[PDB]
């Protein structure tokens, strides 16, 4: 139950920034701040699933060729997911906007 945990750290991560947007007035730049921390979560999502491809073809060869589709799908749902987070700030064109610009550029160091 190791990849819903991260999940947990992910998802409160991203309601909690989500929060601050409807603060009104929302920090962009606390909310920006959340998501340097969701995103960091996402990540060991991603490097959690290329364990459990290697894991489960280890212990169960026969379904982990099987599964290898499932575990694929993991891996773009953490980039795939990471987007549709975008589009629930990006309702708001003005904060989506500040939070970015600082966003991205606070990941570049990354």
């Amino acid at each position: 139950r190791v990849e819903a945990m991260l999940n947990d750290r992910r998802r409160l991560a991203l309601e909690n920034y989500i929060t601050a947007l409807q603060a009104v007035p929302p920090r962009p730049r606390h909310v920006f701040n959340m998501l340097k921390k969701y995103v960091r979560a996402e990540q060991k999502d991603r490097q959690h699933t290329l364990k459990h491809f290697e894991h489960v073809r280890m212990v169960d060869p026969k379904k982990a060729a099987q599964i290898r589709s499932q575990v694929m799908t993991h891996l773009r749902v953490i980039y795939e997911r990471m987007n549709q987070s975008l589009s629930l700030l990006y309702n708001v064109p003005a904060v989506a906007e500040e939070i970015q610009d600082e966003v991205d550029e606070l990941l570049q160091k990354e």
